[PDB]
């Protein structure tokens, strides 16, 4: 598909840099017509078709196809895309209170809860993140009473319309599911672990996989290789470790789904 290629400069002013990625820059900025403030999401295009630099269009349309699925309070919404020759430029919510990370069980779940319920959307429609980590969990204001997280970043996310996908999806290390770290095929399976991870640093402030060097933490992953140290869990409920116990698995058969989290004794009501 193609996108808006009138210069987005006069449609848009750009602001201070929110953030980045590969291969990506986000940059504040406000739109002309309404005054409104968004995140502009400037993907560098590949120059070649062989080339390693860049996005290949292929992965730019599925990220913005998803994106236009999704309107969610706990998921980012997508305003509109512009292109030109070097950059695709996503134009998207701005969500300004940072990352989450920057806890007591109950504020914890607090978050958590918010975090699952945007999961249970993207999964009722088929879509796996993929890119599950706190870095991708933020906040819409952190002024506010009850802050709002927002899920971000669907550069790896795929549609999974045959129960699991079979392509090299590959993010960072500490958070990724054994089927990813053994190049298996994927579904909504390997988003269920990373929230296991996700809770045991919300809880712990220590991440469960992770090693001196990458390979170690893959290794680690592979393995199942974590255990709740007594230092970081002491006073923690053995209905929370037993929440994280039954994310953290290895076969993703056995792994709780999203439903299951929303229904155990610890997040439910
Ligand atoms: O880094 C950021 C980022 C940093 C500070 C505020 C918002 C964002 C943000 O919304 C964002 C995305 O939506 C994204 O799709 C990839 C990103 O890297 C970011």
């Amino acid at each position: 598909t193609v996108f808006r290629q009138e210069n987005v400069d006069d449609y848009y002013d750009t602001g201070e840099e929110l953030g980045s990625g590969q291969f990506a820059v986000v940059k504040k900025c406000r739109e002309k017509s309404t005054g409104l403030q968004y995140a502009a999401k400037f993907i560098k295009k590949r120059r070649t078709k062989s080339s390693r630099r860049g996005v290949s269009r292929e992965d730019i349309e599925r990220e913005v196809s998803i994106l236009k699925e999704i309107q969610h309070p706990n998921v980012i919404t997508l305003h509109e895309v512009y292109e030109n020759k070097t950059d695709v430029i996503l134009i998207l919510e701005l969500v300004a209170g940072g990352e989450l990370f920057d806890l007591t069980e109950e504020e914890a779940t607090e978050f958590l809860k918010q975090i699952l319920n945007g999961v249970y959307y993207l999964h009722s429609l088929q879509i796996a993140h993929f890119d599950l980590k706190p870095e991708n969990i933020m906040l819409l204001d952190r002024n506010v009473p009850k802050p709002r997280i927002k899920i971000i970043d669907f550069g790896l996310a795929h549609k999974i319309d045959f129960g699991n996908e079979f392509k090299n999806i590959f993010g960072t290390p500490e958070f990724v599911a054994p089927e990813i770290v053994n190049y298996e095929p994927l579904g909504l399976e390997a988003d269920m672990w990373s929230i296991g991870v996700i809770t045991y640093i919300l809880l712990s402030g220590a991440s469960p996989f992770l090693g001196d060097t990458k390979q170690e933490t893959l290794a680690n992953v592979s393995a199942v290789n974590y255990e709740f140290e007594d230092e970081y869990f002491s006073n923690t409920s053995a209905l929370a470790k037993d929440f994280i116990r039954r994310l953290l698995v290895k076969d993703p058969k056995k792994r709780m789904t999203i439903q299951d989290s929303l229904q155990h004794p610890w997040i439910k009501p």
